[PDB]
């Protein structure tokens, strides 16, 4: 209608773009939300939304459920738990409604986002709020045995819960901002979500830099810096010249406030490239050159 509000227009617009995500055993039974990102039917989740299931392909089984009532098969095209993102592929369906994507560089404070659920989904919600932060760096749980990981999220007043996770966060022009994840909701920026489908799509898995070192914030509610707890035997660090109890506090063009920020600064380093590391070691402010490795176990 031409009566219809703001949110309930673009609401209306994404619905279609918009995916429920199940996985059946017959025991146990999850359910998500997904965006639908490429006309050949490829869609964005979250990692968690589809943990168990990938985990145990065996007895699970992922059927993807279409706005229009439709439902197909899936499959795991691949997945990070390292960023919580996950892609699924869909075959032969007709006429997909592929989400416009935004730039989550051009998003700032206080827009106004919709954090949008699948609209056949059991829990399901839409959920409306302002961006509360950018670049803010949220620790989430692995569960079922996957690692534990930080991102670097979008901060949002609007609700992100079980009806709305791996479903878009869409700015007032109906774009793709961010995947909702999880006293306030975070989603992952559509410029992190982007690169990750692309490496996903092209072969299956995603490599991370890694630098050797484990981290443990040195003030509690200031940013102090992310202190080295531990330089493993031969690491890029290692190698570097970081020694243990120095202070990181910046690790690229990225500032590291604590251990938070110091692992998503990591994570957007190249794995060929030298980096500067900047460190305060028993009083001196160094700047430490580090070459940082793939994260594999596996050549």
């Amino acid at each position: 209608q031409e009566p219809a509000g703001r949110f309930t227009k673009v609401a209306a617009a994404v619905a279609d773009s918009v995916v429920t995500i199940e996985s059946v055993s017959d025991q146990e039974g999850m359910q998500g939300s997904g965006v639908i990102v490429d006309g050949r039917g490829y869609i964005v989740t979250n990692n968690h939304v589809i943990s168990e299931a990938a985990n145990n392909p065996s007895q699970f089984k992922t059927t993807v459920v279409f706005n229009d009532g439709k439902e197909v098969p899936a499959n795991l095209v691949g997945r990070d738990p390292k960023t919580d993102l996950a892609v699924l592929k869909v075959d032969n369906v007709d006429n997909l409604t592929v989400a416009r994507l935004g730039d989550s560089s051009k998003v700032r404070v206080g827009d106004e986002v919709l954090a949008v659920g699948a609209p056949l989904g059991l829990r399901s919600t839409v959920t409306q709020g302002i961006v509360s932060a950018l670049h803010r760096p949220v620790p989430l749980s692995g569960e079922g045995s996957d690692t534990d990981t930080v991102i670097d999220a979008i901060q949002t007043d609007a609700s992100i819960n079980h009806g709305n996770a791996g479903g878009p966060l869409i700015d007032m022009d109906a774009q793709v901002i961010g995947i909702n994840t999880a006293g306030l909701g975070f989603a992952i920026p559509v410029n992190e979500m982007k690169l990750v489908a692309n490496s996903l799509i092209k072969d299956g898995k995603i490599v991370h830099p890694t630098l050797g070192i484990s981290t443990r914030s040195v003030s509690n509610a200031i940013a102090s810096g992310a202190q080295v707890a531990n330089v493993k035997a031969g690491s890029p660090a290692q190698k570097g010249g970081i020694l243990e109890n120095d202070v990181i506090v910046k690790v690229g063009n990225r500032a590291v406030a604590d251990s938070d920020e110091f692992v998503v600064a990591v994570r957007q380093l190249a794995i060929g490239q030298d980096a500067p590391i900047e460190v305060v070691r028993e009083g001196r402010h160094v700047t430490l050159t580090v070459k940082p490795d793939p994260d594999s176990t596996k050549l």
